[PDB]
């Protein structure tokens, strides 16, 4: 027993790390076989965030001039090429510690470990949601770009996530490994404000069934709901209204704890309106939005 | 900027995580050089957990009867040992992915990051605290047994933790790598109750600091306090009270902000009194102490 926010183990990203510099900026690279992933803006120079054209910096820059270094080992360089946000160095040896991999662009509300990086060493894993507003809450510091966002299923890494660039507003923005930001974030220093940061209800919701598997149950009560009464109370809140998918997903912890989904919803709809009352649920005074139905399962039985 | 409960790269544990099967039961060992380590309640039978008699249970075993598996290879084991709580299978080949490590034993209050293992392979990695009271609050089911918290310093691996056991409390109990148990417990199936948990009064003081340099400021006050002005306060609050070698550790991070040590003591104490009155810090809305201030200057820094 006991719930953590746990993070897949980094080893098979950790190997795929390199450090990527182009002229006197240095970020984060991702070798995957013989291709070197790392954000465009390692072009750009300090007079260049401010409007960059990516497509006339690029001109100006050669294979020699991406430096990609993987450990102590320089890496050459015998092509590259823009793909949206994101620059792929060709490079003439396969990453011999190269996972099993694919790309996946995740959905608002899912989650993923992030192995935060600079010069190309990890420094930690941490686990992020994409959040409704297409940011991350994270914790990058300059230098930090490049590193990425996964899931691991058995074997297979599903990459997710690559770090470009912090808001004003300290949240964070990224792309998938086809260089598509998430969100209606651009690579460029200007101000672009996220949206309403809702509460991904379907995770709450799970959240609450991991607490009940473990033990914590005070917040259990007499009450039931419709899917349209929680959704009054979900809007009120800010909440993610909840669907018929939500409810379906949920069905293996309703299953497992045999208390009804709309059972559950009335739980939250309560300590929505009347709060915690100074208790805590799972170690966590506020209600936590950051384990998918799909996590609380696969922490809860010891998927390797 | 941003906060987050951070685990360190769990790579270079991972490369030493095996299988060790005894009788019927099956655990985690970590294998570094030619030793496995695994917990000796390996060799415990249901009707033995009860009150075990480890050293007649051991006179039974041989080297045969301890299965050793790393990946998919069997691993030969040549010597076996009983050293404390834990069992050292000395086998004939020397683990390839050794990094370089240490053995060593945690004060109460520190952290570490655990690597979740079942069957001797990673689930996932989450940062704890040896709490106050010796015992951990992780997220183990059974098969984690035998699973390592550690800490890392550039290349090397300091290995503090083992897990053994989950109290009748949902907390958790283990030893250091020489098979010291943390605290009272012994790995028997008996009650054993934790002691009270304290709070890390340092850590909270630590992660404060890390709130305000990341932009969370509306704590702070136009008080001061006195150590033991405070300390009478943290009593009251079930909070370790701080000493001068506390205030000392926290002298960088007093120096980095330009708040004196006991002006945030004196915000805390206001927020210990008065409530977060439905405010949130750092994403918490409870004052976190599962930071030291070591951690807060790594994150904030970016110590690879
Ligand atoms: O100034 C240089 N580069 C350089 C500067 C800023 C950035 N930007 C914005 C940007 C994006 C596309 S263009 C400009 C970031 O937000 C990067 N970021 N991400 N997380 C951060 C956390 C803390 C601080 C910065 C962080 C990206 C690149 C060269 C070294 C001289
Ligand atoms: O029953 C067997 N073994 C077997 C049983 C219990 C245990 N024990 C207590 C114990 C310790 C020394 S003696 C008995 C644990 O607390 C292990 N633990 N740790 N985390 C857990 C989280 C959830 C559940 C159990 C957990 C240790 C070993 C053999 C497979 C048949």
């Amino acid at each position: 027993s006991g719930f953590r926010k746990m993070a897949f183990p980094s080893g098979k990203v950790e190997g795929c790390m390199v450090q990527v510099t182009c002229g006197t900026t240095t970020l984060n690279g991702l070798w995957l076989d013989d291709v070197v992933y790392c954000p465009r803006h390692v072009i750009c120079t300090s007079e260049d965030m401010l409007n960059p054209n990516y497509e006339d910096l690029l001109i100006r820059k050669s294979n020699h001039n991406f430096l990609v270094q993987a450990g102590n080992v320089q890496l050459r360089v015998i092509g590259h090429s823009m793909q949206n946000c994101v620059l792929k160095l060709k490079v003439d040896t396969a990453n011999p510690k190269t996972p099993k991999y694919k790309f996946v662009r995740i959905q608002p509300g899912q989650t993923f470990s992030v192995l935060a990086c600079y010069n190309g060493s990890p420094s930690g894993v941490y686990q992020c949601a994409m959040r409704p507003n297409f940011t991350i809450k994270g914790s990058f510091l300059n230098g930090s770009c490049g590193s990425v966002g996964f899931n691991i299923d058995y074997d297979c890494v599903s990459f997710c996530y690559m770090h470009h660039m912090e808001l004003p507003t300290g949240v964070h923005a990224g792309t998938d490994l086809e260089g598509n930001f998430y969100g209606p974030f651009v690579d460029r220093q200007t101000a672009q404000a996220a949206g309403t940061d809702t509460t991904i209800t379907v995770n709450v919701l799970a959240w609450l069934y991991a607490a009940v598997i473990n033990g914590d149950r005070w917040f259990l009560n007499r009450f039931t709901t419709t899917l349209n009464d929680f959704n009054l109370v979900a809007m009120k809140y800010n909440y993610e209204p909840l669907t018929q998918d939500h409810v379906d997903i949920l069905g293996p912890l309703s299953a497992q704890t045999g208390i009804a989904v709309l059972d559950m919803c009335a739980s939250l709809k309560e300590l929505l309106q009347n709060g915690m009352n100074g208790r805590t649920i799972l170690g966590s005074a506020l209600l936590e939005d950051e384990f998918t139905p799909f996590d609380v399962v696969r922490q809860c039985s010891g998927v390797t």
